[PDB]
């Protein structure tokens, strides 16, 4: 987090910050 | 949550985990 | 369309109008 | 347009162009 | 949060809640 | 796009796709 910066990096959209 | 998986499900975007 | 409710009621984030 | 910026203006994620 | 209310009024997506 | 995905790379959530 915050959004557009998940944990862990990657696709922001993309796993567990998201549906995952 | 995350993003587009609401905890109550419903809509997304849509109540407590969005604004609500 | 809005940000929330795809056309014809996908999961919202999930398919082309996302990442897809 | 774009994220967070309502075309028509007012509140980002509240109205037409969210849910509405 | 949640996603779209920063919480004090402010602009969603602009701030540590979004990048920050 | 589509959201997640901005034109030209970059950060999702930054710049002109979103705010900007």
């Amino acid at each position: 987090c915050x959004f557009x910066l998940p944990g862990g990096g990657g696709v922001c959209x993309l796993x567990s910050e998201c549906i995952x």
